[PDB]
């Protein structure tokens, strides 16, 4: 077995292996590199995204977030409170302002202790889940505005064709910017890639042991537990490093800068912060070996989880027996 210990693979292709989107993914798990749940890919020194960043700044952000904690430094929730629109150019120099910029700090080391330490203390400001692509139309590799769509793969794989589109988003972040524990919606793959500015600290855990993670979470966030069964799926809580390694909970640490994919495998959990000003693309994708997962994916029928147009036909086709329940929740 490939990669036996999970530990998160970083893979170098070359421009020739860059064309194939599909064969390098199922390259990178023939190595073993979904088993860690997360792995990284840099790009080609020839490749790029898009020639500058220079015209970005008129984007509008409809609804920042600003991330509320509450709870100990090192077991936390967060709700998001709306904030008033802004630009990304007002959005950037509010970032660089003495309230929320970046402190002082040695190394990536330091700034992830000053991190955990101080997180809870302040309430830094998310331009999340923005419809939308920086890609230039006329790169051709790794371009996450063209890749092959999930109704597409549940089509070629199942035979069934099905309503719903696949777009991505746009994430604009500050210091202490936080992305809570969890999987994809229907347990999907994910990719990543940060476009600009500072970087992005992601902790996973490898899909063999998500379920160490939810008991851990049940026994950390009881009152959510009770609320509802798949209750990580409202993507509101954190737990340190070192409350996992205090609990035995099997995790890897990684940090992305800006030019280099993420890429996250089917129930690989992961969570992690933005160190400064940044921008980032992610969009969900599917493969053959990811229909099986769907299938067993847990699901957020409370209501609070509420999720997009195309969640629908993933949960009637995969989940018959779930649908129903589920559908509860969304209406
Ligand atoms: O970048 C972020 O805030 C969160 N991204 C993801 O969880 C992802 O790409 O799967
Ligand atoms: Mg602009
Ligand atoms: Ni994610
Ligand atoms: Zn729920």
């Amino acid at each position: 077995a490939q990669n036996p210990n999970c530990n998160i693979m970083i893979f170098h292709p070359t421009k020739e292996e860059f064309n194939d989107f599909d064969k390098y993914i199922a390259y990178m798990e023939s190595q073993g590199a979904h088993r860690a749940g997360l792995a990284k890919i840099i790009p080609p020194k020839e490749w790029k995204a898009r020639e500058t960043y220079d015209n970005i700044s008129e984007i509008l952000i409809a609804t920042p977030l600003q991330q509320v904690a509450s709870g100990r430094a090192g077991v936390f929730t967060q709700y998001h409170k709306k904030k008033k629109a802004m630009t990304v150019g007002e959005y950037r120099h509010l970032a660089n302002s003495k309230k929320y910029q970046t402190p002082p700090h040695q190394n990536f080391e330091d700034l992830e202790r000053k991190y955990w330490k101080n997180r809870i203390y302040n309430s830094p400001i998310y331009g999340a889940d923005i419809s939308g692509s920086l890609f230039d139309e006329n790169t051709k590799q790794w371009n996450l505005g063209h890749l092959g769509t999930i109704q597409d793969l549940l089509e070629k794989e199942c035979g069934v064709v099905i309503e719903g589109v696949n777009t991505p988003y746009l994430y604009f972040g500050m210091w202490k910017t936080t992305f809570a524990w969890h999987t994809e919606d229907m347990d999907l793959y994910s990719i990543n890639y940060l476009h600009l500015g500072e970087p992005k600290t992601w902790y996973v855990v490898p899909p063999e042991h998500g379920q160490r993670l939810e008991r851990l979470a049940r026994e950390l966030f009881p009152g959510s537990s009770r609320g509802c069964g798949a209750f990580l799926r409202h993507k509101v809580a954190l737990i340190s490093p070192t409350v996992l390694k205090e609990n035995g909970i099997p995790f890897n640490r990684i940090t992305q800068e800006a030019g280099e994919f993420m890429v996250t495998f089917p129930y690989g959990y992961h969570a992690g912060f933005n160190h400064g000003f940044n921008c980032a693309e992610a969009i969900n994708f599917a493969t053959p070996r990811w229909i099986d997962y769907g299938k067993m994916a847990s699901q957020c029928s409370c209501g609070e989880a509420r999720v997009t147009f195309s969640m629908d036909a993933f949960v009637r086709i995969l989940q018959p027996e779930r649908y129903d329940l589920w559908k509860r929740g969304q209406d």
